[PDB]
């Protein structure tokens, strides 16, 4: 997708993975 919210979000994911 041209925005940039859902790679946004899978970063986020490995954000959230990130404990």
């Amino acid at each position: 997708p041209m925005a940039k919210l859902l790679p946004r979000i899978k970063k986020k994911i490995l954000a959230a993975a990130f404990k």
